[PDB]
């Protein structure tokens, strides 16, 4: 099967719904309004998340893992970033 | 092995830990004075969760996998019923 | 592939990634100066996790499974110890 994961934030709520299917991880949105496919398009066949708020501006970080190797993508309010994770050492 | 997805509010805390087994997804639930089965039991072969509060009532919503279909549930105080999140389009 | 989890808590933030690789269940650490190991390291081919604040105290529970067993493990301040949760009864 396919595999998600899921962060929300605020009282609204939003919602984004990652899932890796066949190799690819991509993003649903929901902001209150309908479902819609975000930004987020990269490679794994494991993801997780999580968010955290900073007044009102959220930050997100999703960890897409294909065989033994982990990278770690940033949300900060100007589309998807490579973060400084890594696995060990 | 069975796949785990876990989610909490408060300071209790409540915890809320979903489980897909041999297809089956099921719930047990902490509100700080021990472990019980809860009322969510739906079909899925992984589980993602997410849940935020409003004001002091909780909503949960739980992504149930099987395939390619990805199905949303959710709590807001009356049962679990059908989200409107689709994977695409 | 491996399989991991992730939360984070405050403002810095902090984040704890947990990932399963090979029936080992190790933890990856954030709190703003860099990516360090951690000191939780036990079995498990599956891992979720959650957390809560209390002031300024985290609290975090980890749920590792192999095979239909799953284990929680919580930190409270003082090093990781076993909890009360069961899958049934
Ligand atoms: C890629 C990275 O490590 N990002 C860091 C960020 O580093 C920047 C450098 O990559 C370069 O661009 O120069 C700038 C200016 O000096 C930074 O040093 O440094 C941030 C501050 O310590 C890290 O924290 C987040 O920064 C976000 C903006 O990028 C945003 O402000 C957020 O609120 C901050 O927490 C940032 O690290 C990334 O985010 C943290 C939470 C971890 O996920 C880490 O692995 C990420 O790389
Ligand atoms: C099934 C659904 O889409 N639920 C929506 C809800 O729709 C209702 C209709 O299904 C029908 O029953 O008529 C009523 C009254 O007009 C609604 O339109 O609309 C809500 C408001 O926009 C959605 O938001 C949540 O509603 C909850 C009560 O159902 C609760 O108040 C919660 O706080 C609201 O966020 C609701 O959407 C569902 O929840 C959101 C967060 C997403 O998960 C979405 O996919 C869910 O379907
Ligand atoms: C192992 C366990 O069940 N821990 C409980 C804790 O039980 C203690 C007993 O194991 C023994 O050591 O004697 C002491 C003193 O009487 C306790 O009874 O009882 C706590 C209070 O109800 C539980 O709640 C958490 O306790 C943490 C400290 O251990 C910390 O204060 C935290 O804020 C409390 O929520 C504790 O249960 C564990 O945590 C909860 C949230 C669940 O995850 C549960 O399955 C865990 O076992
Ligand atoms: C902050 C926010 O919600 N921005 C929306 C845009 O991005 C979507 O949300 C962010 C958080 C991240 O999940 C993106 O990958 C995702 O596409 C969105 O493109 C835009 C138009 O629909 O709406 C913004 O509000
Ligand atoms: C709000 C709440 O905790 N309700 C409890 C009942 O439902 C349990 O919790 C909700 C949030 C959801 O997880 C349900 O599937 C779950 O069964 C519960 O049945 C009742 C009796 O134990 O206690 C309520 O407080
Ligand atoms: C509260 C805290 O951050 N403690 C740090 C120590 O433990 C690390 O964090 C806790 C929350 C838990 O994730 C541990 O398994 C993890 O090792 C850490 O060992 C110490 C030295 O680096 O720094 C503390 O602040």
């Amino acid at each position: 099967s396919v595999q998600t994961a899921a962060t929300s934030w605020g009282t609204v709520p939003s919602i984004r719904v990652y899932t890796a299917n066949n190799g690819k991880i991509t993003e649903r949105c929901w902001d209150g309004k309908g479902w819609y496919t975000g930004a987020f398009n990269e490679p794994g066949d494991n993801v997780s998340v999580t968010s955290w708020l900073v007044g009102s501006a959220i930050h997100i970080r999703v960890y897409a893992s294909t065989g033994t190797t982990t990278t770690e993508w940033c949300w900060d309010g100007n589309g998807w970033t490579k973060g400084a994770y890594t696995a060990t050492n």
